[PDB]
């Protein structure tokens, strides 16, 4: 498929990999669920770029569940910071909390109203970022400096003009 092969091309092997590795853990075939795949892969870049701003955060995406849930099991039991429902994303030691992050091919406030309505707690941060360049965080603190997000958000709409340049973005917006 065209989109496998240009998640190939503009993916780090490591991070193809882990997403490889994310799909099986839901049973998943990338070969399939081509437009899957590729979001897959770009939530993993972005949740790497976000932590290589420290030090400042643990990293917690990317990780099997195991580790996952070791890293913010003892993230509690050395700050105190209540434990999610749900696997966070990111922690942040210096403001000491847990970040999810969402990447959208909607409008940021829609998906920021879905993700805030699943996680249900006031305690996780949320940082919401589209393809766009827009970005929507909880009580709009942004968390990260400009130059950061700056990178983030230039990163993202370089992956919405390479699908483009392959045909690909339509059906890779459209799907969800
Ligand atoms: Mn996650
Ligand atoms: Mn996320």
């Amino acid at each position: 498929s065209a989109m496998e092969d240009f998640v190939r091309q503009c993916f780090n092997p490591m991070i193809v990999e882990l997403a490889e590795k994310a799909m099986k853990e839901y049973g998943e075939d990338p070969k399939i669920e081509t437009n899957k795949f590729a979001a897959t892969c770009t939530h993993l870049e972005v949740c790497f770029m976000y932590s290589d701003f420290g030090h400042r955060f643990e990293i917690i995406e990317g990780r099997d569940r195991i580790m996952a849930w070791t890293v913010v099991n003892s993230i509690c039991n050395t700050t105190g910071v209540e434990k999610p429902k749900f696997l966070p994303d990111l922690y942040d030691y210096k403001e000491n909390r847990f970040i999810e992050i969402g990447v959208t091919r909607r409008e940021v406030h829609i998906y920021y109203l879905e993700k805030a309505n699943k996680i249900k707690s006031e305690k996780t941060h949320i940082h919401i970022f589209s393809f766009t360049g827009e970005e929507m965080a909880t009580k709009a603190d942004y968390t990260l400096d400009e130059e950061s997000r700056a990178r983030i958000k230039t990163r993202l709409f370089t992956i919405r003009q390479e699908m483009a340049s392959r045909s690909l973005w339509d059906s890779f917006r459209q799907s969800e």
